[PDB]
């Protein structure tokens, strides 16, 4: 039915890195571009973008829409901003399966773009403070990583996780190196070569080219990371080592039917064959990638067992266990190229970011069938099943 | 196959007015609430709630979330945010039909919510400001009103439609008093309490209840409203008086199969026949609802004289004028309760607003065919063709 | 050997009241052009003009150089502001003394100016925020009523008064009626008309002549009073209502040598025959007077009972009556027209403004000897006493 | 009368450098324990500590206070801040020694702190703002570097004064790397270790000892020097290279009468012989050293050619050229161990730190009579003659 052209993310940057300064529509534009070159399709033929972005704050109205026009998409096309946190780059690109599905189009770019590194700070101002102290709003922190029910990170839903699955720091902390590992290693074969297309930072000093991901540490050791104190609970578990951390990127993909790509010659990087979305508690929404992966296999009719290669994203080593414990699928297959605790988490984009990872991998090793997933903040999943063609 | 089974929105308040400090997911908890109530379905069977919203900055994660979780939405369900600006209200309704037309949901509560009151300034200071003054922007204007291509306001855009449809100030200034009159009308006659549900601002000082649309000027006279002076051009025809205002509102639809309707013995206030969404120009965005109230049409295979009502939304009057006078369908069933210059304009929540109206006042009169449509920044339209049962 | 020649102060004006966007140096300029007058010296004869300031952030280069210069005091003069908190005013009259006591002038214009109103929320930012909220600092409250080494509010200075000296919210309370009685009857019988110079804010729609103390209450309650909340401490002692305000105002005094008066032909309100200033325990800042008015008396040579007029400054009630209870002065004479608690508190000018209402009052009632003495945040008092000519 | 018993400056540190988080009052503290250290006096004996501060915003009440608190000068003392702009290091002294004079103090610690790189952003945001962008104002540029009456930088006084004098753009840089070497000589000859005390910047990750002027760089050449831009005026001769810098630190002195001095059987760094403030136009305000230093010379019975020593502030290259070419002392007693150019500027500071350079070079070479001097924004000079004991 609906399948995947082509893929392309950016590197995915440091905070306040590479991207410090560059807006998330410029890295969207740059990953249009490319999906659309690496397809043979012409931007005019672009019908829909849609972008996963929690943090547009400041940066003018509608950021897909400006993505689109500065890609070259012409004005004759839309574009739209949707929200799902760290779901949004995964469900734009079910959202725009579903444009195809229904008929009302064609040709769609869907995934995600953040710059958290971009992310202002902001104060309600209009009625006027009268008198005291008032507190500047990080809208990185309150939008995309604190609780709206708890008032808490999502650093302690991990934590919560921990103890009801009880993960050990090391536990949790060989997690993490793993990751670090096998995404130093991944790098090294140059097997991020292809998924990623490069950005030029243009200065006024010169312009620079990303095409890196530069967050990946190399030379990872379980001994400096176990030196590190929990970020959170005082007498916690989770670290800025087991965890994620604050990321710029962009990723996106080329959607069309499966008779579309015939008729265009193309060798689709994918068949999207089921998908879902399912909730948990907020105290425990690093679960969720459990009831929206197990919804996203029935439907597919697929057994925990018939896949190959999965993407479960690494938002913290104390959930990303959880998951795999629960589901128990092979872990050899989890991850490969490791997961978001060494590449870096662009909260928006990161579900389109894995996607790719997928897609490549999975055409690196001729595996048929397999699945990313991603947890969401407020206490949600979102899912995907891929399978080649 | 899929309808409206119930729909309902807040009272639009003024700038800075009765809803001066109530966040957006409050006005559409009590919106979310009402729909559940008015269509006798349980909070418990709401697959996903869609809520359009422009301006979130500040208001912490997933706004949708929070509405739905304090509506009693279970956590089980999901929910998410997404922005195509003054589109977003009624876009959300056709992402939702399309959930469940792909058979992905059963039930959705989708629309919108925008407190443009509440929207806050900011500034990107991650760097620091090592010397010198900075701006502190006002998101509302930046994210919300101003164009990402040209960087002017809206306004600005209007003008635009303005000498190129060579409408003059007299003419804009009498479709208003028309409006606002139709609004003062409709106001006193009753024919908004249906869609009202009343919303009740608690105040440390007292509680307050909000049922009726405060904007609504009464007295409009033709004099009053050529007294003023243009807003956007120091020798120009637009003004405060023939352009919509800045507003806060909620509002929401219930939609489900029309087989699920029937199993409840649910009355539907519509069915959802077309949809459709087009890009213009920028600098005319005002244009926008042209391409897209027909390309609705033809989606459904309704003849332009084949509308009983229509919704078309006014964000100026030049616009507005310039969409009825080329699709010239008779203006006595455009806006007949009065349109968003009068009303407000709550942008995020502003297409799923003249979607409520619209219902009601098809459901009053009798009428079997509608639609409503919008204008959008950065050169959009959006559309949507309704149908009695 | 040195006199006040003449005296002037604005209207104390109300927390964002007559002045709210009036600055400073805008009071200070009208107030030097009245003692001007009042003197028959003209603005070309000034050597220096001494204005104390507590919060002058961001009202430009030294706001008293811009008041001189808004009087037409000449370029060739010099102007600066000095800042020793509530006792600013009166230091600045000392300060200006001493200039012709050694012989480096011989005409000063000296008091103080202060736009509590104006005062502006500031923050540290070259820096820059990697990640979180900030404060934006209230720079009123925390330059010039917090106490820097214990944190707290000035009004908690007055509880810990008001704890040691056993004064109950009764007998506070009571004192700060009496005060409101005392500045009504003044009003009304018009003994402020002689200290008052007329100011005129400049407005788009409408010039407005402020020559009243608006922040003088009519008619007002022991019942009110004795109702309302302590504001400093959930169960303590210390209100709005028998605290001083916050608020708006300048105030003048020309000083000259008494032989350079004899030239003129001036006859002067009063011979400066001593000051004083002392620290105490910052937790008991509201006992500075005492010290302070003593070292003054004893350099005058001057017993208690000599006084015929005091000015003894209102901050809090706890405050002001453990002054009088340890000094011992028949309160009769002292705040005869009331004192800050219902005539305002404009901190910078607070200390010139009593010294106003001491040598008008001391004029129009015969008396010989008077005293004016206010606390100092942090730890201060200062004290002077004025003889007739 | 009055002599200097001792003195003491931190290190000059550069703009956001080693005093990057320093509150002036750190600074401040540091420099009163070590003026009373260097006098054999004790704290306990201080009756008042006066401290020049252009910028204090942000910093809580009354700074000059806390400075005493922290060097443990007693609660029964006083301390209040003045502000003349950059004469204010040096206005604070003459104060100092009025209070003595006039029998009002016998022990006076007197100087200025500056803190540029902790002044604050800011915003009257008292009154709310409805709608549209603010200016968060930059607290050192508008309240230190900003003429009030014409809105330009003080860098434009001094373009206008290289203009009326003819100071060309290579003159300009002359004086300036003339500065620069003569600082390099005198700070590697060990020439400002007398003066200096060492200042413990306390890092939670290892304290710091800053005992250098980090501002003075080595080896400048005159090449670089005359490839700056003009930073004022985009075709005009001053630039970063030719004007002095934006700086922290803090110096004072220990005042006592010349009997007092000798009862405790101290040896005064110098007496002071007069001192004098005059004012000029404020657009020419780097001229103000001209009239001053006359009127003190005048008032101390000296003519130019009896100075052994000369301090005049380098605010400007074209300022400081002006100054030296009217007055037409010996260039090369003039500034001896270079200027403000190559040592840094901190507004309230300046004064008493070109005091002390000019107290331990007269100690050092044998100098009978000197002088210091600065140039203040708004139109005035200040200046003060010494003498040896
Ligand atoms: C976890 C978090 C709070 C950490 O805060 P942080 O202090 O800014 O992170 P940092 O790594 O820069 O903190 C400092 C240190 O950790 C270190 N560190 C991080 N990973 C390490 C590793 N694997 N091994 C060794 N050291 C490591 C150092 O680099 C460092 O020392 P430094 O002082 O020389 O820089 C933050 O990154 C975060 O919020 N992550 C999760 C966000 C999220 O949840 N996204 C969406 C999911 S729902
Ligand atoms: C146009 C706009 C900027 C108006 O600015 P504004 O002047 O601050 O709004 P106001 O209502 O306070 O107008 C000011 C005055 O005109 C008046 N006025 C407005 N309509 C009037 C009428 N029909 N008859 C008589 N007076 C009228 C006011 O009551 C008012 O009186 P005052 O200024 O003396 O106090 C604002 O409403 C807006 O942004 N409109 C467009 C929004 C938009 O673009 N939405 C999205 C579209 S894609
Ligand atoms: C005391 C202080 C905290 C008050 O805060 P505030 O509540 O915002 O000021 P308000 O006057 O509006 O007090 C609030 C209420 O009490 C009332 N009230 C105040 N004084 C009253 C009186 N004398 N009689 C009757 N009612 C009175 C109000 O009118 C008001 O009613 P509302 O809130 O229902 O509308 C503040 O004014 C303050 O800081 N004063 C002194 C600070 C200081 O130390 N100055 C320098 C000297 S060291
Ligand atoms: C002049 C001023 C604006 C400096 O601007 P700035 O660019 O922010 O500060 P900088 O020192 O980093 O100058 C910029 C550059 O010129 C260089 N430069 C400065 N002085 C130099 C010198 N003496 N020799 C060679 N190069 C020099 C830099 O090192 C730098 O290079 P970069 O662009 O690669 O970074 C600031 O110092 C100021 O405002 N001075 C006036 C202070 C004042 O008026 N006091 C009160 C008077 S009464
Ligand atoms: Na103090
Ligand atoms: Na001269």
């Amino acid at each position: 039915s609906i399948v995947i052209a082509s893929a392309a993310r950016t590197a995915v940057g440091s905070f306040n890195g590479a991207f410090a300064n560059t807006p998330a529509h410029e890295l969207g534009a740059t990953v249009i571009s490319a999906v659309l070159e690496r397809a043979g399709v012409a931007a005019g033929e672009v019908n829909e973008v849609i972008l996963g972005q929690v943090l547009p704050a400041g940066e003018g109205q509608n950021p897909a829409r400006q993505a689109a026009m500065k890609a070259g998409v012409p004005q004759e096309a839309t574009a739209w901003g949707m929200n799902q946190l760290c779901g949004s780059g995964l469900r734009a690109v079910a959202l725009g399966m579903q444009q195809i599905a229904t008929g009302d189009a064609s040709i769609i770019v869907a995934g995600g773009m953040e710059s958290m590194s971009m992310a202002p700070h902001c104060a309600h101002l209009r009625g006027g403070v009268k008198m005291g102290d008032f507190k500047m709003i990080d809208t990185m922190i309150k939008d995309g990583l604190t609780d709206a029910f708890y008032g808490y990170h999502m650093g302690t839903t991990a934590e919560n996780v921990a103890k009801q699955w009880q993960l050990s720091r090391d536990e949790q902390d060989a997690f993490a190196v793993a990751s670090q590992n096998k995404a130093e290693a991944a790098q090294k074969d140059g097997r991020f070569k292809d998924e990623i297309v490069p950005f030029i930072v243009k200065g006024r000093k010169g312009d620079i080219t990303v095409d890196a991901d530069e967050y990946i540490r190399h030379g990872a050791t379980l001994d400096s990371m176990a030196k590190l104190r929990p970020a959170f609970d005082k007498e916690g578990t989770v670290t800025a080592g087991n965890a994620s951390g604050l990321n710029d990127g962009a990723a996106a993909a080329l959607l069309m039917s499966e008779a579309e790509a015939s008729r265009r010659g193309i060798q689709p990087l994918g068949r999207i064959v089921s998908w879902a979305t399912v909730g948990v508690d907020p105290k425990v929404m690093g679960t969720g990638p459990i009831p929206a992966s197990r919804k996203a296999l029935e439907r597919a009719g697929w057994k925990i067992g018939d896949l190959d290669l999965v993407e479960a994203d690494e938002a913290f080593a104390a959930q990303a266990c959880a998951v795999n414990k629960d589901l128990g699928w092979d872990p050899s297959i989890v991850n490969v190229n490791g997961g978001a605790i060494a590449i870096g988490h662009p909260i928006g984009a990161s579900g389109a970011r894995i996607l790719n990872t997928l897609l490549f991998e999975m055409k690196r090793r001729g595996a048929r069938k397999g699945l990313a997933t991603l947890c969401i903040g407020g206490g949600m999943g979102v899912a995907m099943c891929i399978e080649s063609l």
